[PDB]
């Protein structure tokens, strides 16, 4: 018969992209898909999978335990209230038990699950069904974490890059445990991840070695499109080539009123063009717009499918962080080349006319062309790689399946 992969993304639209896209390919590779979340992310994602995947990329719905003000359509981190957060990592957490009711039922001969689940690799030892993790973020962060654990006396070797730690609750608790999260099997021993050598080749080898596991890149995961657009297109097509930059901050960080007062005085001290519609606590076509002639600026958080698509698209980075692995990905643009980042000031908040200094140096006026140089050579690079880009990974979980046959 055929073999089966059950799919188990963290509770987050950017997870929830990544995976898919890894779930489209395993299907064109003749797998089985359990593409497992709650009922509000499989209908947030199920426009993104065409008709012709029907039949083998099924939607697996996991129960969180609702209540009539924590209701279903709330089981997610997209949209929701900040101060929710604790009930949905709560909820998460009691979703185990049927987690488990769905492996056994399924049964499948892989689980492929994100980095945020501490019993999914745990609830699947207990089945002795294999399990690899995928992450879907960046390398150059996870190694900036665990070089102070080995090393903490040694500069960070591959890297000149510092952080202002202004970012600076009980999470880290529980982050730490995971460095010394011990390994006896071959499905814990390779890791997937989703990124690229030719950005981050240093950080995946380091990475490895300190893991001791195996660091299998199958990124950049870029979902392309196939109205909204129609009359967002007409500014792109009118405008002459490069006027414009867009603003991007993520449905899961809600800008300060300050800190969007702030950003704001940077895009009308720039003089820029600029197309916003942001979002508040409970849409827009980003990769169309970023794959527009008129288009030659990114005022992004930094985010990771945001620095993806852009690396993919070749669009210029203006990078304001402000979140958890933001500042890094910022960081990693600017050592590439293919960006700048805007320094915050010394002081804690974001300096506005930093932002307003550097949209205008890139976008309106060529002052830095280094960048641009940069963007479109990495973008030819991302392009190039084609089918081979899941051939590492189909190698060893190909192996991985088979050892696990003998150990019955």
């Amino acid at each position: 018969d055929t073999t089966t992969i059950l799919m188990l993304p963290w509770l987050g639209y950017g997870h929830l992209s990544a995976f898919l896209e890894l779930a489209k390919s395993l299907s064109r590779r003749n797998f089985h898909i359990y593409f497992c979340s709650t009922s509000v992310n499989l209908d947030a994602i199920k426009p993104k999978l065409p008709s012709s995947f029907s039949d083998s990329i099924q939607f697996v719905e996991l129960h969180l335990p609702s209540s009539p003000e924590f209701p279903p359509h709330l089981h997610t981190t997209n949209g929701l209230p900040p101060t929710l957060m604790p009930a949905l990592h709560q909820a998460f957490s009691m979703a185990a038990q049927h987690f488990e009711s769905i492996l056994q039922t399924l049964a499948p001969h892989l689980l492929i699950y994100d980095s945020l689940q501490p019993w999914a690799p745990r609830v699947a030892s207990s089945l002795k069904i294999p399990a690899i993790n995928f992450n879907t973020t960046g390398v150059f962060v996870i190694s900036q974490g665990l070089h102070p654990i080995h090393y903490p006396h040694s500069k960070f070797p591959f890297s000149e890059f510092v952080l202002h730690n202004h970012w600076k609750s009980t999470e880290r608790t529980r982050k730490r445990g995971e460095a010394f999260l011990y390994c006896l099997h071959a499905s814990c021993s390779v890791i997937l991840i989703n990124s690229f050598r030719e950005l981050e080749g240093k950080y995946m080898d380091y990475l490895s070695v300190l893991l001791n596991k195996k660091v299998v890149p199958v990124g950049p995961l870029v979902y392309e499109p196939n109205e909204g657009y129609s009359s967002i297109k007409n500014w792109l097509d009118k405008k002459e080539p490069s006027s414009t930059v867009f603003v991007s901050f993520g449905s899961e960080y809600f800008p300060s009123k300050e800190e969007m007062e702030e950003i704001a005085h940077g895009l009308e001290a720039s003089e820029v063009n600029f197309i916003w519609v942001v979002r508040f606590p409970q849409w827009a076509p980003q990769a169309k717009i970023l794959k527009h002639w008129s288009t030659g600026g990114f005022v992004s958080h930094c985010g990771w499918n945001s620095v993806m698509e852009s690396m993919m698209f070749g669009v210029p980075i203006i990078g304001v962080p402000m979140h958890v692995d933001q500042p890094f990905n910022a960081g990693l643009v600017e050592e590439a080349g293919v960006g700048v980042e805007a320094k915050r000031d010394p002081d804690g908040k974001i300096q506005r006319d930093e932002v307003a200094k550097l949209i205008k140096e890139v976008v309106v006026e060529k002052t830095r062309e280094d960048v641009r140089k940069k963007a479109r050579e990495m973008s030819e690079i991302l392009r190039s790689k084609g089918e081979e880009k899941f051939d590492e990974m189909v190698a060893e979980i190909s192996l991985l399946l088979k050892i696990e046959h003998h150990h019955h």
